[PDB]
C-alpha cells in the first residue's frame, strides 16, 4: 500500500488567516491525490481531484498543490464554516488509502 | 439530483451479521463503482472494498476480506454490504461511496450508517 501521511493531526487558524495542510506519499503518485472535507455530523466531501483540480461546486478560496510525494491543501481565507477534518487520499494504485487527517481549529 | 440513501442505523449483538443497503439514484447505476469506507469513532478514512454493478465483480481491502461481503442489485440500483461475526471493534460509521474509473475519486457519499455491536 501507499501511505498517505498528514504529519499534523491538528492545525490552528483564525478567520481570514491562510492555512496550508500538507500530505506526503510514501512513493511517487504523480498528481494522483484527492482531498476531502468532513464537517461535524456530515459525510466526506470531495474538494480536489488529481492533486490540484477543483471539483464542481467548490468555492474559489480553496486550493491545493503538489506532485510526486509532497502535497498541500490550502485555504486563503478561513471561514467559521470551514470547521472540519481534512483528508488526503491517493488514487494512483491499489488499494486506495487516506491520510490520517488534520482536524482544523 | 444524485443521491445515495443508506439503510437506517443498527444496534446489533456480537457475533451477529448485518446487511447494509445503499439505494442509488440520479445517475447510470452501472457506469460507476460502489465502494464502502469504515470509520471507527473519530478515526481516519479506511476504504473497505468496491463492487462493479456491471458484473458484480468485487475488490476488497485485504484487512476486510472475510469481514465484509459486497453485493449489488441493478434492478433496484441498490448496493449492499454484509458484515459477519460482529464485535465492538466493528462498531463504526460506514459509508457507501461512488467512484468513477477515471479520473478516480469519491464524488458521492451516503448519509452514513451507524453500527454499534453490543
Amino acid at each position: 500500500d501507499i501511505v498517505m501521511t498528514q504529519s499534523h493531526k491538528f492545525m490552528s487558524t483564525s478567520v481570514g488567516d491562510r492555512v496550508s495542510i500538507t500530505c506526503k506519499a510514501s512513493q511517487d503518485v504523480s498528481t494522483a491525490v484527492a482531498w476531502y472535507q468532513q464537517k461535524p455530523g456530515q459525510s466526506p466531501k470531495l474538494l480536489i481531484y488529481s492533486a490540484s483540480y477543483r471539483y464542481t461546486g467548490v468555492p474559489d478560496r480553496f486550493t491545493g498543490s503538489g506532485s510526486g510525494t509532497d502535497f498541500t491543501f490550502t485555504i486563503s481565507s478561513v471561514q467559521a464554516e470551514d470547521l472540519a477534518v481534512y483528508y488526503c487520499q491517493q488514487h494512483y494504485s491499489i488499494p486506495r488509502t487516506f491520510g490520517g487527517g488534520t482536524k482544523l481549529e
